[PDB]
């Protein structure tokens, strides 16, 4: 078992393999609409796709509600707020926990292998193109210091 071995609804209702990301790496974010960390995030993500996404990079977002309720609204309003105010290109999941005994499966994976889970909006964990978990960050590292990270496997 390894991260790509897990499906999980895209932000648009339709069913998907993580499979279709092997041999690619991952940057796997929780994300919310209404932290602090919002704006800046989003905006660093994008950037990111925008620099690696050409190396067989993505950003994995997920929406979360869990960590102080920054992200209630619905799956197409989540999707209309990042598309339209940061222009996102990256793949975008429809809301899940990703702690606790209801969290997603890949997110269980990502936590039981890495020894951490996430304990707040915009924790990123790096997938290598193998599904396995290479780092962990919470939302307070700067996307200059994961960055680098990120490079260091893509070709
Ligand atoms: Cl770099």
């Amino acid at each position: 078992q390894d991260f790509y071995d897990f499906k999980a609804v895209n932000i648009r209702g339709k069913l998907v393999s993580l499979e279709k990301y092997r041999g690619s790496v991952s940057l796997v974010v929780n994300v919310a609409s209404e932290c602090g960390f919002t704006d800046q995030h989003y905006r660093a993500l994008q950037q990111l796709q925008r620099d690696l996404g050409p190396h067989h990079f993505n950003v994995l977002a997920f929406p979360c509600n869990q960590f102080g309720q920054q992200e209630p609204d619905s799956n197409k309003e989540i999707e209309s707020f990042a598309r339209r105010t940061y222009s996102v290109s990256f793949p975008m999941f429809s809301k899940i926990a990703v702690t606790g005994t209801g969290a997603h499966p890949a997110f269980k994976y990502l936590a039981q292998t890495s020894g951490k889970e996430p304990t707040w909006n915009f924790w990123k964990y790096l997938v290598a193109p193998d599904g396995k978990v290479v780092g962990a960050w919470d939302p307070t590292v700067s996307v200059e210091e994961v960055r680098p990270q990120i490079t260091a496997l893509v070709r």
